[PDB]
């Protein structure tokens, strides 16, 4: 069972990664350029098994401000999380095994990053982007039900497999795309858009392997709180990670 | 718990009888139907991120016969399967549980068939939109999984039902976008039969909602498990009938 000692670090923790992920948040809304991204209808222009009209541009990505969003969320959360007036709520929560805020946050924040790798990557059709921020966060609520009806060690993964399931679809999304199938231009997806895909589906299956070896729980995955740093440490370094390559790659001023 | 062998024999012929009807209709649309064809496109940038793209290039064609014979011929396989030897035991066990697991595995392949066809006879063409759809809509139909593998009718937990209509909804939410089309240079001339097809089946995909929803609520008549089991017997035959032949009649009649 955790201690009131471990339940307070662990909030103390919770305080410490959200002040990051705040302070990254402020440096992406003043320094980013207003580089957009398209989200596009491709309407038929006769009835279906004829032709269509060009793409045309529905709406824009602020990517700078989507970016500050993604990082604020997970600002908020750990902020809420890490208050005295959630200790009881968050220590009920931890000796039941269950994050619940962790699953709010991620089903919006992580969702806004694959839509955004999405787009860095050319998708831009507003029915793929938003189908991939439905199938993301139907991953992320398929991991709050693994937590809300199942316990470490109990030998019951079947919400997690079905996470998995839902989880790996925008990234064989993001595959296709990048092979790109029938693609008549000799133009290259640049480095900086394989350093994302790949440093980010490295980061998503990390999420996934934190859930499994919790709920597995053997070894020193026997302590659910060790899974709880995991967690706060990869959404650290996964949204720096993804903030500061889109940085980089599109956001600098000499791009404005 | 087990029923009574009038009971699950009885159960057992309604599923025999829905099979032949989804057998025959199957036969019908593979016999009938002609070659008609609906597109999957991959829109690449031939650029940097944010620049231009090439025009949209076919990655492959869904034969929309042999599709529509597919969502009738999962349905009729299932409803003999769950009849049949070893199978018919497991799918009396689990109802005397208040599950069908059965259906789920069913319909995670069936109804996602059903929606990329209606995505597709509304222009959405993007490999990643259909991709995503098929994804987001197989997600809905494993939260409905989840209420049963996890709740008791009347225990007043709806949470992965709730779950199910967020990620259910997003496809319907893409149909709309197409039918409205927003930025669309001219009006967009969407057929009779398309509005036809959008309005009918969003029904029928309510309607399998509304029955989870009546038996976890378990009120009046919904208190008996298979008084569901029944219903959804019943709306899986009309609901892919009524797709089958309005696709049919749409686009299915004539010589190419
Ligand atoms: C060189 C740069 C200097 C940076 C200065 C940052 C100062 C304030 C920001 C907010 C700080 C809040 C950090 C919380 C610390 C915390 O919660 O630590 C737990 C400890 O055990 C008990 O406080
Ligand atoms: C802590 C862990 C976080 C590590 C961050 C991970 C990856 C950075 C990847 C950046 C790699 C950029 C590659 C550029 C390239 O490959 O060049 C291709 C050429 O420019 C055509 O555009
Ligand atoms: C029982 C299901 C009844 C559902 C009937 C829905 C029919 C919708 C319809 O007929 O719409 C097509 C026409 O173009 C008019 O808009
Ligand atoms: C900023 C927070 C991020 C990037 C969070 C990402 C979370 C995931 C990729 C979660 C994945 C999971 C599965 C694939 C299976 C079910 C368990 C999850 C939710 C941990
Ligand atoms: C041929 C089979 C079909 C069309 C089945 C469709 C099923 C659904 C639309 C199910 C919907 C559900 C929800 C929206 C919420 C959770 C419960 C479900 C799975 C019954
Ligand atoms: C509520 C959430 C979204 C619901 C989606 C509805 C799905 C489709 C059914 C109705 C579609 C018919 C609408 C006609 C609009 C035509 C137009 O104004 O151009
Ligand atoms: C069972 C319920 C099925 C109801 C389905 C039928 C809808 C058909 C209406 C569409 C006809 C097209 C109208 C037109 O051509 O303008
Ligand atoms: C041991 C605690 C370290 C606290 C760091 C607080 C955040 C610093 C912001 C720069
Ligand atoms: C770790 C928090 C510090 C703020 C982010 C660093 C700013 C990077 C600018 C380039
Ligand atoms: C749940 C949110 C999904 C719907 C968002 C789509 C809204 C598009 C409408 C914008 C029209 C602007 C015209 C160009
Ligand atoms: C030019 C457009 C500027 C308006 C800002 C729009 C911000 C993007 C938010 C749109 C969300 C709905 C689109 C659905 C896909 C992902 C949820
Ligand atoms: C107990 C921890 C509470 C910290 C909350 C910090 C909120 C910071 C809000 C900044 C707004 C721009
Ligand atoms: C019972 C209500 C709980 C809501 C959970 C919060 C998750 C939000 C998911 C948003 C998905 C949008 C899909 C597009
Ligand atoms: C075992 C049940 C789940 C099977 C389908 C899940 C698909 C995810 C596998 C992708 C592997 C990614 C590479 C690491
Ligand atoms: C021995 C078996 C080990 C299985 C470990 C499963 C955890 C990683 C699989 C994740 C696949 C889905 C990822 C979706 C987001 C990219
Ligand atoms: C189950 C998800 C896998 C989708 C496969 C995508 C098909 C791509 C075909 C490419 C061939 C065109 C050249
Ligand atoms: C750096 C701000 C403090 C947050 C702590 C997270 C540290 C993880 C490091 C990830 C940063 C990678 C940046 C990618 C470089 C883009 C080129
Ligand atoms: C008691 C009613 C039984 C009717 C069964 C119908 C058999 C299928 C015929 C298809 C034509
Ligand atoms: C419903 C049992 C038989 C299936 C045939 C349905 C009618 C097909 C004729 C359309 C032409
Ligand atoms: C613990 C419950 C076990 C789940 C049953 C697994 C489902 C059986 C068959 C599903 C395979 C379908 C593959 C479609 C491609
Ligand atoms: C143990 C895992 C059980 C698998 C579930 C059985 C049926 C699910 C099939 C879902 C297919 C999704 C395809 C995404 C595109
Ligand atoms: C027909 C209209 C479509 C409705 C779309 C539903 C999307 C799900 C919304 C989230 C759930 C809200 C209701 C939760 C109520 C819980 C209180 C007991
Ligand atoms: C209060 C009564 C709530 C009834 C909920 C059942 C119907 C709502 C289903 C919405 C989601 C549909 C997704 C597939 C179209
Ligand atoms: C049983 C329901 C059958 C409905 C058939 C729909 C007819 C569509 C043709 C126009
Ligand atoms: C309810 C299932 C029984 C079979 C339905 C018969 C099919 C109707 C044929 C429609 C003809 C359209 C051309």
């Amino acid at each position: 069972k955790p201690t009131v000692k471990e339940i307070k670090s662990l909030q103390n923790f919770n305080r410490i990664a959200g002040v990051f992920h705040l302070l990254q948040m402020l440096a992406v809304l003043a320094l980013a350029n207003d580089f957009a991204l398209p989200m596009t209808g491709t309407y038929l222009n006769g009835p279906p098994g004829t032709t269509f009209s060009a793409p045309v541009v529905i709406l824009e990505t602020p990517v700078g401000l989507a970016v500050a969003l993604f990082l604020g969320l997970s600002a908020l959360f750990h902020f809420i999380v890490s208050s005295g007036n959630f200790f009881k709520r968050y220590s009920a929560s931890l000796m039941k095994n269950q994050n619940i805020f962790r699953w709010v946050e991620y089903s919006l924040s992580s969702s806004v990053m694959i839509v955004l790798i999405a787009q860095i990557c050319g998708i831009a059709d507003i029915v793929a982007l938003l189908a991939i921020f439905g199938v993301n966060a139907s991953m992320i609520l398929f991991g709050w039900l693994q937590e809300k009806y199942t316990q470490p060690k109990d030998g019951d993964l079947l919400p997690f497999w079905f996470g998995c399931i839902a989880g790996i679809v925008p990234w064989i999304g993001l595959l296709i795309y990048v092979i790109a199938p029938g693609s008549t231009s000799d133009v290259a997806v640049p480095g900086f858009v394989y350093g994302i895909i790949i440093s980010l589906f490295l980061f998503f299956n990390s999420f996934a392997l934190v859930q499994y070896l919790q709920y597995k729980g053997k070894g020193k995955w026997s302590n659910y709180l060790r899974g709880e740093r995991a967690y706060i440490v990869l959404s650290l370094v996964a949204k720096s990670a993804l903030a500061w390559q889109i940085f980089s790659g599109t956001l600098i001023p000499a791009l404005e």
